[PDB]
């Protein structure tokens, strides 16, 4: 069902979640071999998450669950902005720029944690 496919979506979320954290640790302690490929792994899993969730949003438009087409439409939405901001974390890593590296990561963890309610909502939705 497309409700147990979100909570295989939510997962893969998570798991980006723990990788992030260790690469933030990683960063923090200069390991920066580490951090390279800790990045190579979120750009998987972000690409593996944002597939689910088109897969999602567009099979509940062929449901006419109209209430879960909005909330995934926001959703999807804050889910670019995280993309974006990482891509840019990325960079500021190729670029040994740290400050920037920072200044995204904490960002990107900000965007995250609001976009909790709206997640946990579209689970119920579906
Ligand atoms: O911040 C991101 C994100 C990070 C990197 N690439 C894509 C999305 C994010 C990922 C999943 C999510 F549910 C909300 C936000």
């Amino acid at each position: 069902s497309v409700k147990s496919e979100y909570a295989e979506a939510a997962a893969v979320g998570q798991e980006a979640v723990a990788v992030f954290n260790t690469m933030k640790a990683a960063f923090q302690n200069g390991d920066k071999e580490a951090v390279a490929q800790y990045l190579a792994r979120l750009a998987s899993l972000y690409t593996r998450h944002e597939e689910l969730l088109n897969r999602i949003l567009e099979k509940a438009r062929r449901e006419g669950n109209k209430e879960a087409v909005t909330l995934m439409n926001e959703f999807t939405a804050t889910f670019q902005t995280g993309k974006s901001i990482f891509n840019a974390m990325v960079a500021a890593f190729k670029n040994g720029d740290d400050d920037s590296f920072e200044s995204y990561l904490q960002a990107l963890e900000k965007v995250t944690a609001k976009g909790e309610t709206l997640a946990d909502q579209i689970a119920k939705a579906l």
